C-alpha cells in the first residue's frame, strides 16, 4: 500500500552517506525499490542542512533538487529524529532512509515503516516487515 510511486523520507546524513559510498541517491531508491520513488525531505531536516554548513553543502544542494518533494512542518522548529517518527506516526504512506541507529530502534517500534541504508555501495532494504518493540 506504500506504491509504486515510493516515498521516502531523508534524514540528515543519509545523503552523505550516499555521497560517501559514490550513489547517487536518485538511482539507488530508484534500483532499490525498482520503481518510480520520490524522496522526501521535511523542514526541519532541510533547515539542519542550512546550519551544518561545509560537510553538508553537497546534501544542502542535492536536497533542493526538483525530484525532491518538501513535507512542510506542522510542529514547532525542532528535531529531526522526532520529526520523522511523528510524521511516520500519522501517516503510514513512507519509508525511512537512515543509517542511523538510534533512528531505526525508534522506526522499528512502528508498524509498517520500510527502511532503506546506504550498505555495500547500494542503497537496501534494512527493515522489512518486522516490529521490535
Ligand atoms: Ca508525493
Ligand atoms: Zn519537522
Amino acid at each position: 500500500s506504500l506504491g509504486p510511486p515510493y516515498h521516502v523520507i531523508i534524514d540528515t546524513n543519509f545523503i552523505n552517506f550516499c555521497l560517501q559510498q559514490k550513489i547517487d541517491l536518485f538511482e539507488g531508491l530508484m534500483t532499490c525499490l525498482y520503481a518510480k520513488t520520490i524522496p522526501c525531505i521535511s523542514d526541519c531536516v532541510m533547515a539542519e542542512l542550512e546550519k551544518l554548513g561545509i560537510r553538508y553543502r553537497i546534501a544542502l544542494r542535492i536536497a533542493k533538487d526538483e525530484r525532491f518533494e518538501r513535507l512542510p512542518c506542522t510542529h514547532k522548529g525542532t528535531y529531526a529524529d522526532d520529526c520523522i517518527v511523528q510524521r511516520v506516526m500519522q501517516h503510514k504512506c513512507y519509508l525511512v532512509a537512515t543509517n542511523d541507529k538510534n533512528l531505526k530502534q525508534r522506526i522499528r517500534k512502528i508498524p509498517g515503516i520500510p527502511i532503506l541504508s546506504v550498505a555495500n555501495h547500494k542503497i537496501r532494504v534494512e527493515r522489512l516487515v518486522d516490529v521490535v518493540d
